[PDB]
């Protein structure tokens, strides 16, 4: 048996005062003026009574949506204080203008005004009624500050400094407030979405609710730009200049994906990059892959003729978007296959010459190799050495060409310090030559692997081509566990098998390590033993490498048992994790996977669009008016930006069906006093 | 004494929440529209 | 109901205590002999209305703490009567809830520390809260 | 420009008749007074008009549920012709109620009739009403019905008499005609429930429809047992004999999962089960394991005892369920540790000796083999042969036994012919002791693999392993692919390949096939092909298989290519293939995977509780008031049930909303004619 | 480590079908033992250079079919030094078999409800790990145990 009494007391209401709020859904007004004149003198109700639940007098009338009852209360001087709050959060339209026209408990932070309460709800036209009268709202202070006034509130009381600063950015990301009383909503959207989201990394606390707020802008730019209904309002947004397609560079700066890859911006695009064939998208599968090599075939005449007379007709080609694609990939596919020569067109005789002169196909590979290290300094001065560090195939630029440049800076080094042919058999292990064949067949797996880049453009492998990169940062985050788990193991492993290295005289054909005919010596050192579990992965290390030449068959057992505890951990176990994470990251990937695709392939396309580098890498070796335009569209989207979302919100709740219940409660009392 | 607040917050809180239809609720209307109805018929 | 609830228990009101989970007495086990479906029914009804929100904002101590010892006691209950393992899980996660709902409408600092430094007789609730398991009342942003 | 205009056209509705339908719901009736009393002479409106969907004048009167305009029209001769389906559609008992106390378009079959409209809508207070005068329903032919009428009626026209048997089917399987009108509604929805599933295979086209039904008796059933409320009804219910636990039992005939793993029923078995130990739930997992061996060790003891004093306490220890598992599963783990023995028993000395004696491992071993196989005739006589076959675990039985029998008879027969000893180099390749050992071997994996049937008492093993065979039969399908695919190219690899077969003499050590140190021959015959391609799934077939002695490494180079693209198809393709369909058919099984278990444990729970087979096979050889009774509970369960439903119906819709509409715009006339 | 618990469950499955075959191959292929003398460089077992030996003790059998996982166990090693193409037939179809189960069919079932096991874990991943991390940041709040294990004494 368990009594159960209230703990914690609260002052009761009275009989008088109960019916009282009972009776205030009711209709009746003779028991107010009654009571209040009384109350004078005779103090019989208190008007500013507290029901259990924290609801006052005034909060009912609000709360059935009727007004006639809140006209009359109105009338007589009760407390209101936090009472318009209530108003809006239902927004009830009627009952805030009656308010404007006039500890404790409440429902509400203290840090909240009117204006903010209004943005949260979303309701235009109440927002537009506080907006007229003079409202100001806080500007929220930088993510790095160190101010005297920062520090010191964050210090002194924190989870209201972090409350008040999301409040604030709720009410600022409302599409409403947004729409109204801002100068460009667009930029604004831009702006405000890219700074919510570098805020959902420093204040990881509250990551969910800075990152929804930053979708709540970019939905609205696009949603804004959805509403263009003629190609010149469209020109005219895509082309504004706050200081062509000015405004889509921004949009790509701030990452706006879904504004980029709306249907009508690439629709715009697509003009543009297929300007000299109108009428690409109708032609056939065979008569577009047939025309494809008809550019590439003359890419030399067009690029020569652009260099001898920019101004003629036949050089005007080479400029158009789609035409430069071509002859760049043509180009590029030229260096590849001159690459392929470079291995068969090598005499025997010349093999035991030491620093030989460059060869028939090196020579024709070096106006090439100059073309892309011109070419690579140019991309990273006009954006900086802190734009180049990001893009991941930029990287793979840096290492190919560094792999180039050293190159040929070795084969002149051993050109002028060996003169004589001497048998390839007898050579040493560092030689430069040994080692500049080395980097040269380094640097052409890079050349070849840079065509992956090139399925953006394409509409089937494009897609699947970005999402297989955007899966590849989830396994990295494997790679760090499985290159523990190799160390730990291989650091047993060479600890117990360093005794019995054995010299490679006494191996049976000379030959140390792993690589030869006969497995030996896989666990001697550190070096050699991660080189070991390594190719274990793909069975290619036998099981015999566990043996010793001493027959010490409880250390072999216990070695065996160590490289066999690796395989299990290693390929049942954890290779099944990587599968398992995988599929599902893809399932992830696969929804946005059409975005991401037209956002990577809008970058590729605009890259083309500017005169310079216009050249092949072989060849590339010898104002108010429009303000105000502007305006007027924007003004016009708004209106049928406002107009259309108001009524997505009108195509019910339990709140709703009580409005009906209080109308005819009311209708049945007003009838029975008529007579 | 924050232990009554947190309650007193919560109780308002989740009150609210429970108010955002039913078929049930829909005999409701109907009962209400019906006896407003016999009401009136024999008022005179 | 809240309203509801809190009109009984202005009157005098009761409930049975449930018994120990492991519990062998003379009254325990005679009647679960003579007449099952009713013992475990019995059980699962007072465990539910123990579990009531509402019931442990009001009438009751410590709300935060009662929360928890009743959302572990219940978690226990799914093994024991495993027939009846959905119903009991579904308790336990209300109760879990509770307690990380009602913290959640902390609107100060100084209020915080006061909850989390609570000593029954620092961060003396914490500790009690990871000693029962309480993951989402732990990883709260606050 | 496509011009619009009507195709199919249909009389309009005149001028002083469209003023009609559009009144029907306002409530006006002088207008049809005076119209239908002038019908008779002046003809001006036809009452009886159909608007542009087909809505005969009476139809809106029910449409808007409103009982006044449709007593008044009603008081004419209208047309009520096939009227009383619609009012029974739209589930309103006033209408019915009314209605019954008296080619064209109709929006219902022909073979509709109101009584199986009414059990359609399973509304029990409409259903009811008609049950109560004078009504039947057709009954149904069997599945496999050749008679006279019904090939002749399917011939003349299909489409309607399988819509017919669905339609029947459909008011049989409602839950209100089932608990109401029915003698046994557990009974019914039994027999029901299967014979409704056995039509989904025959009428495979009407799979989806015939599955739903089946699948609403199923949970009818278990609803209706929801509802007990005190242990003396439950077993009540369950011991109900229609001619203990028979209703358990017919349940568990007609596979009604989720009637028998209901908590409550497995309650009142796992009390049956556990009769031994009251408070088995309570105890630790340390007190359970370590008291699991008490009876497991001592397992002979209780066995004689029960031999020598059917009677004595201590006798009756083993017929308890829980003891007699327990009992039977170390006398059969005991089979399995005294095969252990058997490999190290035998001395090295009589390895040479042709058809010796049973040894002395297999002398005890005999009456383990007997006393399986003279139960496995006694529990097959019982259920029969075709019973015998269903179950997989069956199957291993018949295996198992025969290849012991097998081995018994061989051992016998070499152990009489020959009485030398010969060295084991010399023997033939069918010598009968090699052939007594093989299969001796054989067996001995069959016997290990049953104790993963044990695994069902396993409440953690359990689901797992239903679940591991529940979708194995999707692995078994998957390898009819497989199996054609190794043929063709089987086929393909053994026709180039025979020309170069080579005799083992000339091989390096007289060894000839794969299985030799240096594979050869790996495609000369077609045996050899097929074992060939199922080793290199595994890869341990080595490549160079592919090359001949005379080098004519074009026929090589076709060789490898054939086995090349084998393994593309076989490994990348075809095994990454089975694996992508094998966890989506997981997902479905494991949403489910508690009650298969709980059914398939339910399943070896009784098979202990009969006192047949109490002895391990090591020791196998040497009444009207009652349906008053359950009648009184089953009517306790329905009106708990019909309650319980109907309630939870109550818990918006269009159609719903033109009421409110109706009874506003009703009152709205009355009143403003009122004075 | 949530779902490693899910993998030990499986692995009591798989324990038992390894115990079942390598009952059958060690009943079958110990009348063949041969001692090391005899073999080509004084080496027994399955660790040699020329595997021998490899179904002829038991507890030999349970090694070779789990380096059979893995494709480090040669196909020769189902052969013997008398010529019984009969027994060797057997004794390779039994180690066939055996692969056919463990890879292709458990080794897939194994994926597959890991697979499935990590999507109900993926949701209150976040929830978890906040715990965890908790309990990690309040063992260095105490006093206790403030000095690094080398300087402890
Ligand atoms: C780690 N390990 C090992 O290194 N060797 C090489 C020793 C050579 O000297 C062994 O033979 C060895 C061993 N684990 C062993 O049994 C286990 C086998 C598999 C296991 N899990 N998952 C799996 C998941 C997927 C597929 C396969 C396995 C686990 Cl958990 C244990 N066995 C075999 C064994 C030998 C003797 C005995 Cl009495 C009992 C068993
Ligand atoms: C069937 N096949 C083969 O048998 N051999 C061995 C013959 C020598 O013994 C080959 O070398 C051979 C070959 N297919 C070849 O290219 C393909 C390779 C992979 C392919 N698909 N999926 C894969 C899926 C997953 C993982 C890997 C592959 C396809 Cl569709 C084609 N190559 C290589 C090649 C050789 C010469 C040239 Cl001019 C071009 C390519
Ligand atoms: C078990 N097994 C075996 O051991 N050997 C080697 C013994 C000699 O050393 C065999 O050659 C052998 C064999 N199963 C055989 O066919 C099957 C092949 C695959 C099967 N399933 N799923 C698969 C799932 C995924 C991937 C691959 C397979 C099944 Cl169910 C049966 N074949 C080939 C064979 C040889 C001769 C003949 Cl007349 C018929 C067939
Ligand atoms: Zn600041
Ligand atoms: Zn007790
Ligand atoms: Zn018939």
């Amino acid at each position: 048996r368990i009594p159960l009494q209230i703990v914690r007391a609260e002052t009761e209401l009275s009989a008088e005062e109960k019916a009282f709020l009972n009776a205030v859904e009711k209709g009746d007004y003779a028991t107010v003026k009654q009571a209040l004149q009384e109350a004078e003198i005779y103090y019989n109700v208190n008007i500013n009574c507290m029901d259990p639940l924290g609801r006052s007098a005034l909060l009912i009338a609000i709360e059935n949506e009727n007004l006639e009852i809140m006209e009359l209360l109105l009338n007589h001087s009760v407390y209101v204080g936090d009472a318009l709050l209530y108003a809006i959060r239902k927004e009830v339209v009627g009952a805030v203008e009656l308010l404007l026209s006039y500890t404790q408990f409440s429902e509400f932070t203290p840090d909240i005004t009117p204006i903010m309460l209004a943005a949260h709800t979303n309701n235009y036209e109440i927002i537009k009624l506080l907006v007229q009268k003079r409202v100001t709202i806080p500007r929220p202070h930088q993510i790095r500050c160190n101010c005297v006034e920062c520090v010191s509130s964050s210090e002194v009381d924190s989870l209201r400094h972090s409350r008040s600063r999301l409040n604030i950015y709720k009410a600022l990301a409302s599409p409403s407030l947004i729409a109204l009383s801002s100068e460009d909503p667009i930029l604004t959207a831009f702006r405000l979405g890219w700074e919510l989201k570098e805020l959902s990394k420093v204040e990881n606390e509250f990551k969910a609710e800075y990152e929804e707020l930053s979708q709540q802008c970019k939905l609205f730019a696009k949603d804004l730009l959805d509403q263009a209904r003629s190609s010149r309002e469209l020109e005219i947004i895509l082309n504004h200049r706050d200081d062509d397609l000015a405004k889509l560079k921004v949009a790509i700066k701030y990452h706006q994906k879904e504004f980029v890859a709306q249907p009508n911006c690439q629709q715009l695009l697509a003009t543009l990059w297929y300007d000299g064939f109108p009428g690409w998208r109708r032609k056939h599968w065979v008569v577009k892959l047939l025309t494809c090599m008809t550019i590439g075939f003359l890419f030399p005449m067009l690029s020569i003729a652009y260099l001898i007379s920019p101004r003629s007709n036949l050089g005007l080609f080479i400029k158009k978007p789609f035409i430069k694609f071509i002859c760049h990939t043509a180009s590029y596919l030229t260096f590849l296959f001159m690459l392929l020569l470079a291995s068969q067109h090598i005499v025997r005789t010349d093999l035991h010459v030491q620093g030989p002169p460059p060869t028939v196909v090196e020579w024709m590979i070096l106006p090439w190799v100059l073309g892309f290290i011109w070419g690579e300094i140019k991309e990273m001065w006009d954006g900086g050495f802190t734009e180049y560090i990001h893009d991941w195939w930029n990287l793979m630029d840096f290492a190919m060409n560094s792999l180039y440049l050293a190159t040929i800076s070795l084969k002149i080094m051993a050109y002028v310090k060996y003169n004589g042919s001497r048998p390839r058999e007898e050579w040493e292990m560092w030689h430069p030559t040994l080692i500049a064949e080395a980097l040269f067949a380094i640097s052409n797996i890079l050349s070849s692997l840079r065509l992956i880049s090139l399925f953006t453009a394409n509409s089937h492998l494009g897609p699947l081509q970005i999402s297989l990169g955007r899966m590849l940062l989830d396994i990295l985050k494997f790679l760090f566990i499985y290159c523990l788990v190799l160390l730990a193991f291989a650091n047993g492993l060479n600890q117990l098998y360093f005794y019995y290295e054995t010299r490679a005289i006494d191996e049976p054909n000379n030959c140390k390590g792993i690589r030869c005919e006969k497995q030996n010596n896989a666990f001697s050192t550190l070096f050699e033993t991660l080189q070991s579990l390594f190719w274990s992965v793909f069975g290619l290390l036998n099981l015999y490498v566990t043996n010793v030449k001493a027959r010490h068959e409880f250390t072999e057992f216990v070695g065996a048992t160590m490289f066999g505890t690796y395989n299990v951990i290693s390929l049942v176990v954890l290779l099944n994790m990587l599968i398992a994470m995988m599929n599902n990251s893809y399932q992830l990937i696969a929804d946005h996977a059409d975005i991401e695709w037209k956002f990577a392939r809008t970058k590729l396309w605009m890259s083309y669009f500017d005169e310079g580098g216009t050249l092949p890498p072989p060849f590339n070796i010898i104002s108010l008016i429009q303000n105000q335009h502007y305006q007027e569209v924007i003004r016009n989207l708004v209106k049928r930006y406002v107009a259309a979302m108001i009524r997505n919100s009108k195509t019910l709740t339990e709140e709703n069906f009580k409005e009906l219940k209080q109308d005819i409660s009311s209708f049945r009392y007003e009838v029975l006093d008529l007579l």
